[PDB]
């Protein structure tokens, strides 16, 4: 059972619901660990589309036949490159992340599928062609928070708070659902064309809680409990979020300007990088970051808790007033 | 040599094949292992074999020193293939991007430094984090596979001509102890004028001195592969003839008469010599029979087969049929 729904889904591309896609994705992750045999001339083609804007024809959905990528690479995710694409029948434009079966984790779809938060990039479906999983999602037009930070050097306190807060909304939505993101950083939050809306993008590091099986993201954003080899929970994301905040404010990641790699040792041994908080910051801003960067996950605030403090700090600075893009602010020197 | 490796690591250098080969071995070993926290700045290392691909300050990074342009060129066994231009030299070539976790050193060991006109030349390979970028000559006449499809099936002389060249390359590899492992139309690349063909994608290659042969497309697999026996270069010879049948009929060998998996059928049934078109020349048909002998031991070598194929081409009048000629309907399946 569900072994039966799986049998019914296998071999075909169907319009359907998240649960169906999730069930299939588990089979993809299992068999990608399974070194395979001689390939059929016609690649297997199976999956589930979650929106009518992406339409299988005769239970197929194949690159170059039913849809296609546009010239230039959009970005690069943890386990696959991301491109712009078009459904050839409906004209719909979205994004696709192409992942090798052998490195495909079901959580990549399990952690966002069917989710309906504005702070989480919507999943349109996923389709397998042979040893490739194509993951379809909303195309966003304002680039990543990571790109923004690099082109502006650093963000103003208010902008930084604004994005941090929106991200924490998404994190709260995830955590209440036993979902941990695992790679919270500027490069993985995506922006609207007018910079007003931010959303979490890449769940390649996600884990679906009940731990022990957390695959670490970027070392500078790693919490002490990860680096110590201890069991991990949602608080990991809270710490990452505050590492991202420091990055937005200073234009450089925490630890980098003071230590050399690997930073794993230093993260564990050293005190939290609260010393990297800009003195120019508002009292409520600084305290929020401190509580988010508590080395003991247990005393560390939740995403919801941190979100509140951050909304209040934003108030304290006068709300969001700094202009969308704007003028370059030189990042902090080492 | 553990010292040569240490000296190359962390840097992108202009250098020689052997150096690239040694580094590539570390990549295949390192693709093994759920990893640790990633450094913020991706590792960047590799070796370029031509000055037309030029690193700056020992770096070579996508979007900085080079970039892809236009639409996907193709899809190899372990990675997609694109056009790219080096931002320093303006040089255009092709790049195949392969995930570290599925990267086989043979992908480079089997073609690096090789100087046959029948084997697509390797320009180098560069790693960025969990990605291996394989650079190679960009060819302008598409793949033999694309050709066969848009023409339905090919005229006998064209087919012989391409078969012969592939066999030249195959002979070249085998004499160097290299089995390609995925010989098929999709893995032969064509000049703009259709005159030159060369073997590409060595994702299935193995470097002889089996048990370690990763099978390609089931329809091109030899009986000894499919039985799980020890494998040698003769595997490529069988595949080549499967490819020949494909060019002639516009469809792979077994597909029209059996259902998958074909593993069983290839083993049990006689060789697909019956799929040879009767209208073919005596020498053509016989060549294919010899390439498709079920015991690899009695099966002709790539060199032997090449002579027959060249002779067959003669008997038919040499290469005369036009390039991008007229559609010829591929053989239909039975009801
Ligand atoms: N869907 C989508 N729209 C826009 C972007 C991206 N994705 C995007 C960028 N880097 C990425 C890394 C992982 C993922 Br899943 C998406 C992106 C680059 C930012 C632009
Ligand atoms: N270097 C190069 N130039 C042109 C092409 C190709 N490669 C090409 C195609 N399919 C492929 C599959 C594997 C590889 Br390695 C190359 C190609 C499609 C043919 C076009």
């Amino acid at each position: 059972v569900e072994e039966y729904l799986v049998h019914a889904l296998q071999g075909s591309v169907s319009s359907g619901q998240a649960h169906s896609l999730t069930s299939l994705a588990k089979t993809w992750a299992a068999r990608g660990s399974r070194s395979r045999e001689p390939s059929p001339k016609t690649e297997d083609n199976e999956g589930v589309l979650l929106t009518e804007k992406l339409k299988p024809v005769d239970y197929e959905y194949r690159e170059e036949v039913h849809w296609a990528t546009h010239q230039l690479r959009l970005g690069r995710g943890s386990f696959g490159e991301v491109h712009r694409m078009e459904d050839k029948q409906t004209g719909f434009q979205c994004a696709v992340k192409k992942v090798r079966l052998e490195v495909f984790r079901a959580e990549e779809l399990m952690a966002c599928a069917g989710l309906t938060s504005p702070r989480i990039v919507p999943l349109y479906g996923a389709v397998r062609e042979g040893p490739w999983v194509n993951i379809f999602m909303e195309l966003l037009e304002g680039g990543s928070l990571g790109q923004l930070v690099k082109e502006q050097g650093c963000l103003p306190e208010d902008r930084a708070l604004y994005y941090l807060g929106q991200a924490l909304e998404g994190l709260e939505y995830l955590h209440s659902r036993r979902i941990l993101h695992g790679d919270v950083k500027a490069d993985n939050v995506l922006l609207s064309s007018d910079g007003s809306h931010a959303a979490l993008c890449d769940f390649g590091h996600a884990v679906c809680l009940q731990t022990g099986d957390y695959i670490p993201g970027t070392e500078t954003h790693m919490a002490p409990e990860v680096v110590l080899g201890r069991s991990c929970d949602a608080k990991v994301d809270v710490w990452s979020s505050c590492c991202m905040m420091l990055h937005m404010l200073n234009g450089c990641h925490p630890w980098t300007q003071f230590f050399r790699g690997p930073l794993c040792l230093k993260i564990a041994s050293e005190p939290p990088p609260v010393r990297e908080i800009p003195p120019s910051c508002a009292p409520l801003t600084a305290q929020a970051i401190q509580e988010g960067l508590r080395k003991e996950p247990i005393h560390r605030v939740s995403a919801a808790e941190l979100g509140g403090k951050v909304n209040r700090a934003l108030q304290q600075v006068g709300g969001l007033k700094s202009p969308w893009r704007g003028e370059y602010k030189e990042p902090r020197h080492p």
